[PDB]
Formats: structure tokens, sequence, C-alpha cells
């Protein structure tokens, strides 16, 4: 069985997310064949030499999760962009690019963060172009630290006073390109099976849900695909004595 997740925006200032992915790890994806991360793993980025303690923390459960013998692999959201080969060491996780196919027990599928499919939210192609420049990133990256968390906050405040789904037909683009019948993808937050044609055959994208209230994953198995909804927390039962 094979693990998705994404937009688990794990960020300080929301601990019971963060304890709910490290009881993942230590319990689901210990039994994974693999564990694919689809990008916004966090809610924020600026480089892999922030000394924020939650980066060293999560760094140090998923390498663990590798060292039980489970691969992991990321492919960078919108929000996390930014996450880089230091960060992969420290971790053993593999950097994917934005597209990849795999071979899931026979089933060819493509996997993405999601975001390449907005292509209707203009402003967010705008934004997305100018920080995935290479030369603005590394410009970004050289600024010193202070600098580059001033300069993230008050670009996560403009973003807020700022304010989609994805183009139906940038979904068949895709996975006509790469002739895939099987699409996984996150982003949008909406998880769901969505039936459609590609490469005149059923086709069939499945999109993860965001870690808000409780968990969520895809597991893929050889006979079937499970979008599976679970507690951050081991909830203990306890009894009420109701009355007949
Ligand atoms: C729609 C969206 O995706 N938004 C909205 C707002 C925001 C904030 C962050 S962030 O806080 O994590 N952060 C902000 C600063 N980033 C930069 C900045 C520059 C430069 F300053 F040169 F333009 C270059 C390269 N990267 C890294 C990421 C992530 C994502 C989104
Ligand atoms: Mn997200
Ligand atoms: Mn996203």
């Amino acid at each position: 069985a094979t693990l998705f997740i994404a937009d688990l925006h794990l960020q300080t200032e929301e601990p019971a997310i963060t304890a709910g992915f490290l009881r993942f790890l230590q319990g689901e994806a210990r039994q994974a064949d693999a564990l694919y991360i689809l990008g916004d793993l966090f809610e924020a980025w600026i480089g892999d030499d922030d000394p924020n303690p939650l980066h060293q923390q999560i760094a140090s459960a998923i390498k663990a999760v590798v060292d039980a013998g489970v691969p992991c692999y990321f492919i960078h959201g919108n929000r996390d962009f930014l996450v880089g080969q230091r960060f992969a060491r420290q971790s053993g996780m593999i950097l994917l690019a934005e597209e990849e196919r795999l071979d899931l027990y026979g089933r060819e599928v493509l996997i993405m963060h999601g975001d390449t499919l907005c292509t209707d939210d203009q402003g967010y192609l705008a934004f997305r172009a100018k920080v995935h420049t290479p030369w603005i990133q590394r410009l970004f990256l050289a600024l010193p630290l202070f600098i580059r968390h001033r300069i993230a906050a008050r670009m996560r405040a403009d973003s807020k006073a700022a304010n989609m789904d994805v183009n139906p037909q940038a979904v068949v683009d895709a996975m006509e390109r790469h002739h895939v019948q099987w699409l996984i993808h996150g982003h949008t937050h909406r998880p769901a099976v969505h039936e459609l044609q590609a490469n005149g055959q059923p086709a069939w994208r499945v999109v993860l849900g965001a870690w808000h209230s409780e968990g969520s994953m895809v597991k893929v198995t050889p006979d079937d695909v499970e979008l599976i909804h679970f507690p951050f927390l081991e909830e203990n039962l306890y009894f009420q004595s109701h009355h007949h």
C-alpha cells in the first residue's frame, strides 16, 4: 500500500496538527511501501537555514520513517516551494519534480501538488511565476534571515487582504500529456474522487484533504484506491450513562 498526504500546513501555532502528523508517522507510515507528500507540508518556508525548531522536529520524525525502511518523497507546494536539498538530507526525503508519473501496482498515476491546474486564478499565476523565477529565489535566499522573515510576514498579510478550483481542461491536458488514467493531487482542499475521460478512456482525479480538524490520506493498494479521514490524536473511549 502506498500513502499520499498533502496540505498539512504545519506551523508552531497549531501544535495539534504537528502531534497528529507525528502519530501518523509512528503508526500508519511505518507499514507503507512508500510515503508521498504532495506539497504544503509547512505553512511557510524561507530557506533551509531557518533554525525554527519545528523544522528539526519534523525532519527527525520523517528520517525515522525513512530509517525504518519506508522511502519518502516530496513535491513542493505553493506554500513551501523553497524546501531544498539541505532539508531533504536532514529528513531522508527525496525531492521530486512538480509533475511525476508512478507505477502503483500496475496502474500509471500522475502526481502533483495541483496548484498549476488552477489556470483561472490569474492573480495566483502571476504571483507563482514571480517567486518561482530562479534568480528571484536565489536573491531572496541570500538575504539575512531576519530580512526574509519580515518580507514573508508582509507578503502573507498582503495576500489575506487581497482575498480557486482547478480548470477541467487543464486536468485533461496533463492526463493526456502523461497518458495516464489516474491523477492524485492536493492544494484545493476539496477531498473528492472525480470521474472524467482522458485518452478516450475513463479517467479519475483523486483530491486530498487539508489537515484542518482531522487528518486525510489516500492509500493505494493493488485492489483499490482509498480516501481516508481520521482524527489527529488517539481519541480514548469513555461511556456516558444515557437512559432508555
Ligand atoms: C498564493 C501563495 O502561495 N502565497 C501568498 C503569500 C505567500 C507567502 C508564502 S511564505 O511566507 O512561506 N514565503 C514568502 C516569501 N517567499 C519568497 C519571496 C520572494 C521575493 F521576496 F523575492 F519576492 C522570492 C522567493 N520567495 C518565500 C515564501 C508562501 C506562499 C504564499
Ligand atoms: Mn494547501
Ligand atoms: Mn497549496
